[PDB]
């Protein structure tokens, strides 16, 4: 046995058993001796027992001569980009996520908010917790509490001209995790009439976890939309590092259709950069990409490959398809606040609502969604579909997963390295009836 809590990209588990201050201590100590020299920044979401788990934290770091730099109650880009503003060597966000109520975790990140994943750091610190067994050692650096938002909130601000926007009617939905602080604090510097749903930060969560996804969690969203005639919604996780959009109609955007506005938003910024995207769904983000003057880069998908890309490549933007949106300039961080800014800047400038922004891209590039399966045997299982379809022939790519181009359709199937889950996306030339077919037919073959 190893412990459980600590997965490919974080920590999470359930409280006590797989995580509690003990371990939370202790992974501070572990730490303190996985960073260069500097602070460490420690953050933490609305759930009740996440400032306990960072004052722990806290503990074991400042028992290791590391000062710390308190930022409270923050979203995860926070931690990211106060960990890289203050050039600190390394951040700490306490977030649950959309895990259950007795559920808790953190997210880690060393100099310039570079990730730590299980095999650039996080695994190091397991073992070295799982055989900590010393004597919690008592505070030898100071923690400091840094609450200004001014840096983050302007940085936020300059992704848009202000003086272009227009007073659009935004739903904001925070789902009672804590974007509505950040919405809050940028309002007074935006002309846009917000109707705020769900919007108070709340750790017993009365309208369910956050978790837009969900369809009970989509239509909440949807009918503010549609009763206010606003002219789109967004909302958020908890920890609000993904977003979700809503167009005037209530309709919720697919991701995969995110990445390819966000990239054309983006270039109109800069000329000719490089827009780095995941294997899964990509014909749409390579054709906007490149119809906006910029220069796609397939990556690999998960947070810290798309980083490390984007630094490799110099690439202004990554986007992924589950939402997940990534800003050289934001030390190549994510932020579920910067996208949001740039589509009302889109619509305010072009005239053209979210719906119409998108429309023709969905037809032109129909999508299944990402569908998962668990079955008995995912490599027997891959291996059924890749028997069936090889007499025709596709064009394979091993990026990630399997990549399979047939010509007018094509699929990803991947084994998601945090779940023991099968993904499959599907996209298609125009052909929504092709589309249906294949999923099927592929889903089929998958469950056999
Ligand atoms: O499909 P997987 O392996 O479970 O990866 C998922 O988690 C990553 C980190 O949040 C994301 O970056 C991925 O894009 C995806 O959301
Ligand atoms: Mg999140």
């Amino acid at each position: 046995m190893t412990l459980p809590a600590f997965k490919a990209y974080d920590i999470r588990g359930r409280v006590p058993d797989e995580l509690n201050e003990d371990l939370a201590r202790r992974i501070g100590v572990a730490l303190a001796a996985q960073l260069d020299q500097g602070p460490v920044v420690l953050g933490h979401d609305v759930r009740l027992a996440s400032p306990a788990l960072q004052e722990a934290l806290s503990a074991g770091l400042r028992a290791s001569g590391r000062d710390v730099i308190d930022i409270g109650l923050c979203g995860t880009e926070e931690v990211y980009f106060q960990t890289d503003y203050l050039k600190a060597a390394g951040g700490v966000m306490v977030t649950a996520s959309h895990n259950p109520m007795d559920y808790n975790g953190m997210k880690l990140v060393r100099e310039q908010a570079r990730p730590i994943s299980s095999d650039t750091g996080l695994f190091a610190i397991r073992d070295t917790v799982a055989a900590d067994t010393a004597a919690p050692g008592e505070p030898t650096a100071s923690e400091q509490s840094r609450t200004d938002k001014t840096a983050y909130l302007e940085h936020l601000l300059s992704y848009v001209d202000r003086s272009t926007l227009k007073p659009l009617k935004l739903v904001v939905n925070a789902g009672n995790g804590g974007a509505g602080l950040i919405v809050d604090l940028l309002a007074p510097h935006l002309p846009f009439e917000f109707v705020r749903v769900f919007h108070e930060p709340d750790g017993n969560f009365p309208n369910g976890i956050p978790n837009p996804l969900l369809p009970e969690n989509r239509d909440a969203t949807a009918k503010a939309v549609k009763d206010n005639g606003a002219d789109f919604g967004i909302a958020w996780d908890g920890d609000f590092d993904r977003c979700f959009f809503f167009d005037h109609t209530g309709r919720f955007i697919e991701g995969y259709y995110l990445v390819g506005l966000l990239a054309q938003a983006i270039l109109a910024k800069q000329p000719g950069g490089k827009v780095v995207h995941d294997p899964r769904l990509t014909w749409n983000t390579v054709e906007q990409v490149e119809e906006a003057g910029g220069i796609p880069v397939l990556c690999k998908s998960g947070h810290a490959f798309i980083k490390e890309k984007m630094r490799s490549e110099n690439a202004v933007y990554g986007g992924e398809m589950s939402a997940h949106h990534y800003f050289r300039e934001f030390a190549y961080a994510d932020s579920g606040m910067i996208p949001w800014l740039l589509i009302a800047e889109l619509v305010s400038q072009s005239g053209r609502s979210l719906a119409d922004l998108v429309e023709a891209r969905m037809q032109k590039f129909p999508c299944s969604g990402e569908i998962n399966f668990k079955v008995a045997d995912a490599k027997a299982s891959v291996a059924r579909v890749m028997e069936h379809y090889a007499s025709l022939s596709p064009e394979l790519d091993y990026t990630d997963g399997i990549s399979a181009d047939f010509g007018q359709w094509r699929f990803n199937l991947r084994s998601s390295n945090t779940e023991p889950l099968l993904r499959l996306n599907v996209e298609t030339r125009g052909d929504a009836a092709l589309l249906e077919t294949r999923t099927q037919e592929i889903s089929n073959l998958l469950r056999g």
